[PDB]
C-alpha cells in the first residue's frame, strides 16, 4: 500500500538530523517543508511563515512557491486559522491555510495558500496537509518516556479523526515468565521506521509492550506481524510461534470511527493498564 | 535550499534497508513509488508497470492512480518510450516515462494517461525522469564501479536538468595521520552522499566525496559538520591542513566544459580510469 | 592484561606523529629509543647505533648509556647479529639486539656492554627482542601490503616470543547496511590495532582486524567498544546479526598448526593471495 | 634528549581513553601501572595495592611482580607511606614504599617494593617513581579551566623539588592588537603531547596565553620554541618572525633550584597577571 507519508516524514527526519545545529530548523528546513506540503497538497501558489508567541505571522515569508502575494494579515482565513489552530478553507484573498501546530498546541508556522486546482480542494486533502503539517510541527520541536509516548498517541489521536488517516496500536503481553526476558528483547529488537515502543507492566505483573504504528492502516499493520513472526522464527526456529513462548497479542487500531474514550477501554480494561501509565 | 527530492529519496531509501528480503523492491514499493510521481507531476491518472528484460512492459499494473485504462504495449508513446530509454510526450497517452537506472536497463514504466495543462512543460517532465532516475538506482573493483555509476546520476542531473552535485577530493599528505583523518572526513558523510577511497599515483590517500543533488553553496552544511567532527578529535583550534589534508572542490553543473571533469581527477588528483570513470 | 608495552609504544607512535618532519626519525628519538630498551633489559651499559644499507654500522652511537666504550664493527656478536638479522648473546659484548623491520631491513642495533645476571635469560632476550621489531615497524595494493606486514609482526611475535594476538573477520552480507556498518566497525579501532577492507570472493565487504598484543580475552574491550557504538547508531536493542554482521575469530598463538591462518583466510572467508600474504 | 617519560604518559593517558567505561580504571589498569613502574626502577618484586579511604592498604594486591610476600600493614615502610603521603625507602621487610597521590593529597594505591637493585637503590631513581606515581594518580582521578591549570603547575612544582624533573613555562604577550587574535589562534593551533595552556588578559589588557610543558628541560623547550617559529613561518611566511607580530616571549623553568616562591614573582610580576588569574 501506499507509504509515500510514512515515507516522506522518516526522510525530513534524517534531514533534522544531518543539520547543523547552528540555525533554527523551521529556518534551515523551511524550503523543504514548502515543497512538502505543495507536493501533498498540488499547490500552485503558497507561502509559509513563521508564527510568533503572540499568534500573528511574520508577513515576510520564509519560502514561497509561484507569484506569492504579501501576506495580509487581517484576512479571514488567516486570522480564523490562527485563533483556532486549525486547518480552515474557503470551502478572503486565499484558498486554504494549514498551520504548523505541535500537540502541546503551539503554532510554529503556518502555510498560506493562494492557489489550489479544483480536484483537490476538498476535505480528504486538507486531511492530508493537516496531518503532515502536524506531523512536521513535532519533529520541529524535537532535540522511550511515558509522558512521550502518551505525546505520540495523541498526534495519532489527531490524525485519525475526520477524513483522518489511521494508526495501529499493538499490545505485547508476556504471559510466560519463562520465555519473558527473551520475547522482549526480540520484540524491542524490531523497531523500524516510525514505530513507536513503550515497556509497562500490567495489572497481573507481566511485562507488555506496546507498540504504536502511526499512520499504518490494517493492512500495514499485518504487515507489522509478519515481519515479527519472521524475526521470531529466526531467532526460536519455525516450530514454535509467538503464542507458544507465553506471547499475548492484542491489537486496537485508532481510526475515524473512535477516539479517546475506545483508547482508554483497550489500554485500561482489555490490556489491564492504568490512567498513571499511559495518558489518554 | 529546497531539499524535498533527496528527503523524499531519503525515506525510501529507509523504507527499503528496512523491509523483510521476501519481497521484490520494486512490488513491495509500487504504491508509494507511483504516489511520489504523482505528486511531482500533479497526475491524475497514471500507471506503473514493471518492464521485462526484453523492454516490453508486463500487461497487468503493480499500481493504479485513477481510472487507469488497460495499458497498450504497442502505443506509439510506450514504444518509443522502451526504444529511446527516455521520457516522451506528445510534443492515447501524454508522457511516459522509464524507470532507468546509470546502466541503462529499464526497470519500470510510468504511463500518463493525464495531467493537468499547467504541468505539462519540460521543467515538470525534468522533474519526474529525475525522480524516476534516483528511485530505479535505489531499486536496482566493485566500489570503484558503484562510485562511477552515482558520479554518472550527478552527470546526468546536472546537464539534462540543470541539477547541482558537489565534489569534494581530499589528499591526505601526512602518512602520520592519513589513516584516522581519512575515517574521520568518511564519518561526514550525509545520507544520499557517496564517496570512494583511493591511492593517487603519488602513493597518497584520496578520498573522493560526491554530493549528489548539493550545490557548492548548499554543500557548507556538509563541511561544517565535516569540521565539527575533526574538532571534537583535535580541539576547535587544529587545522586541517596541519594534518595534512588537502581540499579540492568541484562543483558539477551543465556549465563546465566536458574535459573539465576528467582533467580534474585524471590530471590533477592523479587518479587513473581503472579508478573512476568519466 | 599488562599492557605496558602496548602504551610504550603507543607513546612513541604520538611523539612521531608530533615531531616536525626535518629530523629523521630514529635521531630524534634515539635517546628515548635507549631508555626504553635499557628499561627491558635493566640495561647498565649500552649503545644505540645506526645500520647502513649495507648491514654496517655508523660507529659513533645515536645515543649510549654508561661509560660505552666505541664500538668495535669487527666484533664477533656484532657481525653475527648483522648477519643473521637477530638477536645474539654470548651464549667484548653480552649481547646484539639489531632494530629490524618486517622486511628484514635493518634501521639500528643495540649493543650491550653490560647487564645484570638476573635478566641474563631468554624471556629477557625475547622482550627486548620483541620491544626492538616493533620500534623498527615505527620508525620504517599498498592497504594490502601494509596489513600484511603487520599481520607478519604478529606472527613474529606469536611464534618468536609465545605473545598474542587476535584476528576478527567482519562479513558484511546485507547490502543495505553493509557500508555505514563497515564504518561502525571501522570506528573500533583503538591505537595499535590496524585493519584491511576487503570484498571477498562472493563480492561481500570484509573487513579484517589485526589486534596486536593482545589476546582473545583481552579483546573483549575491542568488542565492547565496538558495540557501544553500535548501540549508540543503532538504539541497545539491535542485534549486529540484524544488520547483516557476521564474526569470525582466529586467535594468533605459537599453538596453531602452520596451515590454520591460511584456512582461515582464503578457504573460510573466501579471500586470496592478492590481499593478504601468510 | 630522552623523553621516554613524557611518552610512557601519553601512551598511558592513550589507553586510558581506550578503556570501556564499565571498571574502575586502577582495576582496569592494575598490571600496566605496576609493570610501568617495574620499568622505570628495574624492580624485581613488588606489589601495587588499592589504598582505602582510611589511607590503609587492601592487602589483596591489584598486581604483583616476582615473589611478592603477603603485605603486612604493619611494616613501618608501609606505615610511614600512607602516613605522610610520601616516597619512603630503608635508605622493614620491605625496601621502598611509593604512595600514588594525586595533587589534592589523595592516595590512590600504594607500590610496595620487597626487592630491587643496588644499582637503582638512590634517590635520582626515587624520583623518577614518585614522579610516575604523582602522574599515574592524576590520570587515574580524570573524567582549559584556571582551576585545572594551577592543579597541572602544582604537580610540576611537586616534580621540580630534589632530585625531581623540571618543567618550563612559556608566557606568549600579543603586545600588538592588530596581530593579536591571528597570532593566539596559532599558538593553541600549536598545542602537542603534555603542553598545558591557559589564556589570560594581564594588567595591560593584552592577551597573553601561557603554556607549561611538564617534564620538559631547557633543551626541551628550545626545542618547542622552534617548532613554533616553523609553524609561525607556515601560515605568515619566513619574511616576518614571532616578534614582529608584536609576541613577547616570556619564560620561565621550574628546577630544584626554586619553588612556588619565585614562579609568582615571575607569573605576577614579570608576567603581569595576578593571584586570581592563576593559583600559586
Ligand atoms: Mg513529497
Ligand atoms: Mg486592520
Ligand atoms: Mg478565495
Ligand atoms: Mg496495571
Ligand atoms: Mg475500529
Ligand atoms: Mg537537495
Ligand atoms: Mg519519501
Ligand atoms: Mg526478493
Ligand atoms: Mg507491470
Ligand atoms: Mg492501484
Ligand atoms: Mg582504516
Ligand atoms: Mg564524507
Ligand atoms: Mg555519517
Ligand atoms: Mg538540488
Ligand atoms: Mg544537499
Ligand atoms: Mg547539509
Ligand atoms: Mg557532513
Ligand atoms: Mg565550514
Ligand atoms: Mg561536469
Ligand atoms: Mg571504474
Ligand atoms: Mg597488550
Ligand atoms: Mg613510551
Ligand atoms: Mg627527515
Ligand atoms: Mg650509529
Ligand atoms: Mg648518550
Ligand atoms: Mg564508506
Ligand atoms: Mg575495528
Ligand atoms: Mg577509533
Ligand atoms: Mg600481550
Ligand atoms: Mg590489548
Ligand atoms: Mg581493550
Ligand atoms: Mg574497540
Ligand atoms: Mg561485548
Ligand atoms: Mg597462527
Ligand atoms: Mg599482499
Ligand atoms: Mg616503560
Ligand atoms: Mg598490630
Ligand atoms: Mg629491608
Ligand atoms: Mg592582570
Ligand atoms: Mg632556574
Amino acid at each position: 500500500n501506499d507509504q509515500s507519508l510514512r515515507s516522506s516524514l522518516l526522510g525530513l527526519r534524517q534531514l533534522l538530523r544531518e543539520l547543523p545545529g547552528d540555525e533554527a530548523p523551521l529556518d534551515a528546513l523551511a524550503e523543504t517543508v514548502l515543497a512538502l506540503l505543495a507536493q501533498y497538497g498540488s499547490l500552485r501558489i503558497a507561502g509559509l511563515y513563521r508564527v510568533r508567541h503572540d499568534r500573528t505571522p511574520e508577513p515576510q515569508p520564509l519560502a514561497t512557491l509561484g507569484e506569492m502575494p504579501v501576506l495580509d494579515a487581517d484576512d479571514l482565513l488567516v486570522r480564523t486559522c490562527l485563533e483556532r489552530g486549525e486547518l480552515v478553507s474557503v470551502r478572503s484573498a486565499l484558498q486554504v491555510c494549514v498551520p504548523l501546530v505541535d500537540t502541546d498546541g503551539r503554532i510554529l508556522a503556518l502555510l498560506a495558500v493562494e492557489q489550489m486546482p479544483f480536484f483537490v480542494f476538498n476535505e480528504r486533502t486538507f486531511s492530508l496537509l493537516a496531518i503532515l503539517a502536524g506531523h512536521i510541527a513535532d519533529l520541529l520541536q524535537s532535540d522511550i518516556d511515558a509522558q512521550r509516548f502518551s505525546q505520540y498517541l495523541k498526534r495519532s489521536l489527531l490524525d485519525a479523526r475526520d477524513h483522518g488517516l489511521p494508526a495501529c496500536l499493538y499490545a505485547f503481553e508476556l504471559t510466560d515468565a519463562r520465555y519473558g526476558e527473551e520475547v522482549q528483547r526480540l520484540l524491542e529488537g524490531s523497531q523500524r521506521g516510525l514505530d513507536v515502543q513503550l515497556r509497562l507492566r500490567n495489572d497481573e505483573g507481566r511485562r507488555v509492550l506496546l507498540v504504536l504504528l502511526p499512520l499504518t492502516s490494517a493492512e500495514g499493520s499485518q504487515g507489522y506481524l509478519q515481519r515479527l513472526r519472521i524475526l521470531f522464527a529466526e531467532r526460536f526456529g519455525q516450530a514454535r510461534e509467538l503464542e507458544s513462548l507465553g506471547v499475548r497479542i492484542r491489537q486496537y487500531e485508532l481510526d475515524a470511527g473512535n477516539d479517546r474514550q475506545a483508547l482508554g477501554h483497550f489500554l485500561f480494561n482489555e490490556c489491564g493498564l492504568n490512567d498513571q501509565q499511559v495518558a489518554v
